[PDB]
């Protein structure tokens, strides 16, 4: 198994920090690596795998559709796309009854800016300081970290940023020549900064006041992330686009932007498309994903642990922690100082696999499906690293 | 079924334009709609399924890979990854050793787009006109398609398109301003036109002397396609930068960039990055549909299908045909009128489904494992429907 780490490290562009280790497989919130290690999944994917490793329905579904039928256009209608179309928007406000399947996170976003232009003939976007929305350069565009854009500028415009939560900018910002505002109900890569109800209120309400689409990114806080089914079910609002991916194909490369009737038709006839996007394979992992997430109401396992959880760290006696914030199971430990040695201590010491989310700050994105031993023994050795 | 197909074309975003039925299943070139049909798949996943619907290996890989591990990041390595690499690095000349994984074909070119400008420092872009490279705002501004961006400017910026096939054009158009030549070597969207071998070589040429880099688009010519593993063997030339997408695996989102090491060094830590980009799935999938093409050299079949099924086209006496073109199994057939009513026919009266390649031409992109008698039906189909 040294072979395969070394030819992923040398063959690799080399943009990633790979970790010194290599691991072969995972079922629930549990990993292993090529020696037999068994380890604690904190990172789930980046929140992909917020059914679990090896989810049961949602692998069966992946098998039986391998043997039916995996390339399909849009062109030509297939089953699992009209049943994902329905299973999606069953779960969803009846506002939100029209999809644009696509392959990833930045894909439905690149899609959501793109129906927010022909929809309204506007030009600008405005985001959030911190705020992450992928890495395709229209994307790239409206995310806020600068070293992410300066080398490749210029990128799309216009664009302008706005302090995240701050009503106020907000409300400056945005004018009649916006064409959307693309906020995270909580930041992931910035920081898991959870939004406050008055600063998506005033966002929901500043771009009907001037015309402007509101764009709601629940990539990472989307099925089940933060104790209810969507975060937007937290604060009471809904937007005119809603952007998905990461848990929405149980981990078949899915992704979607929903989005109201009159903006989707808006769009001109062959304005926009692509090869993958609605694909039966990936239809198929959708249903099932939603499904076992609706059976289960999965999302109430994180509003419940979440909070013990966080609870348990705040009770961690060390000075280097500043604060604990995050909602379901979406958590972030900020720190006095650099938190990339303790990751990599919990790792190796701890078999305990957690991210980052800025310089300062230990993420957990586990598995909806942990057991709380496991949360324990994650706090355990936070402690035991901090110490 | 007629519920699921209302649904799809109900809850669809509406901008595409789909056909009255409903497809179910597929193996090789054939495929079946809802009421029993069988069809010959002239369209296969829109040159997805070069490897034939069902493939059993690629199939059964997904099956394995899925019950194993689906979801995994970049940080973390993994030996589907690992392996896909060096199975994609070994099928290519030595100068592309260096990988950045991604889910689609737009991710692919957006790809190559970042890298280079990280490694030149320089921003200007160079495309030929009907050059399509994807809908995602970065790939969509070296996309020439006027209506595909006219409503979505302003784009990525600076962009030059030169008339395909111009070599004195393109020899003005590269200065050293210009971070890349971004072309494919047959262009797909753009009606099949395949590049001759003095415009591609002075792609090369100039790029090398201009310090540009050449991005060869082989996402629709790639995987056996043109009747060699990659277009750019029948040429000779070696790109800095290499996209593939679609048939890569085998029906699994996933596409590439392969570049070659001081292009991959140059890309600052961090600096680009992909949730799914590199998932175990998809890697697991690409090597399954790399072996099964090495194994069988399945592009032979093109290479030897392709002419003669191009010429019994060229022989069919109606006044109606223009001309027809294309390499190996990437076939275009040009009328002196609309092509969507014939396509309309050909699915209606003879179960043969096919594609446009703009208002005049129908394009097929079937299978490489499609039997002969089913090309030569194909053949009896177009005459038929052209009386
Ligand atoms: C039915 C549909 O949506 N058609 C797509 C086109 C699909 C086929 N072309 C893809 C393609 C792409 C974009 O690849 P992807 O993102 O669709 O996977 C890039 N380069 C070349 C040479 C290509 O042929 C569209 O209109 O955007
Ligand atoms: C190491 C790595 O590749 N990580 C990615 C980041 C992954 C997680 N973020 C995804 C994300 C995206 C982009 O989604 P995708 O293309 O990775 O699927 C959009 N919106 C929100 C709220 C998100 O959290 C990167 O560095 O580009």
């Amino acid at each position: 198994w040294r072979a395969l780490l070394e030819a992923e490290k040398t063959l690799d562009s080399g943009v990633y920090n790979k970790h010194d280790l290599l691991i072969v497989r995972g079922q629930g919130a549990r990993v292993w690596d090529a020696e037999g290690n068994e380890y604690i999944d904190c990172v789930g994917g980046y929140g992909v795998a917020n059914l679990g490793h090896g989810n049961p329905e949602v692998v069966e579904a992946v098998k039986r559709q391998a043997e039916t039928l995996m390339a399909m256009p849009q062109t030509l209608p297939t089953p699992m796309r009209g049943e994902f179309y329905r299973t999606l928007t069953a779960i969803l406000p009846p506002e939100l009854n029209r999809v644009f399947p696509v392959n990833s996170g930045t894909e439905a976003n690149e899609a959501a800016l793109k129906f927010a232009r022909a929809h309204t003939g506007r030009k600008k976007f405005v985001a959030a300081m911190r705020g992450f929305s992928g890495r395709t350069m229209g994307s790239l565009s409206v995310t806020w970290e600068p070293k992410y854009r300066e080398p490749f500028l210029p990128l799309v415009e216009p664009v302008e940023f706005i302090p995240y939560n701050d009503v106020e900018a907000l409300k400056r910002a945005v004018d009649e020549e916006t064409a959307a505002v693309i906020l995270e109900p909580v930041q992931g890569e910035g920081g898991v900064r959870p939004a406050t109800p008055e600063f998506l209120r005033a966002a929901r309400e500043i771009t009907q006041e001037k015309g402007a689409l509101l764009i709601l990114d629940e990539i990472q806080t989307g099925m089940g992330r933060t104790g209810k089914r969507f975060a937007f079910e937290h604060f009471g609002i809904v937007p005119d686009i809603l952007t998905l991916a990461k848990a929405l194909g149980g981990g078949v490369p899915l992704g979607v932007a929903v989005m109201r009737e009159e903006v989707a038709r808006s769009m001109p006839k062959g304005g926009h498309g692509t090869t993958f996007g609605g694909n039966p394979l990936a239809m198929a992992a959708g249903v099932a994903a939603i499904r076992y997430l609706e059976r289960t109401r999965l999302w109430e396992r994180a509003a419940e642990l979440g909070p013990w959880f966080m609870e348990k760290l705040r009770a961690i006696p060390s000075p280097k922690i500043r604060e604990v914030r995050g909602m379901g199971l979406m958590v972030g430990l900020e720190l006095k100082e650099k938190a990339a040695p303790y990751i990599a201590r919990l790792e190796k010491e701890h078999r305990v696999l957690a991210l980052q989310a800025g310089p300062t700050v230990i993420r957990f994105l586990p598995p909806l499906v942990i057991e709380k031993e496991d949360l324990e023994r994650v706090v355990e050795a936070v402690r035991a690293v901090l110490a």
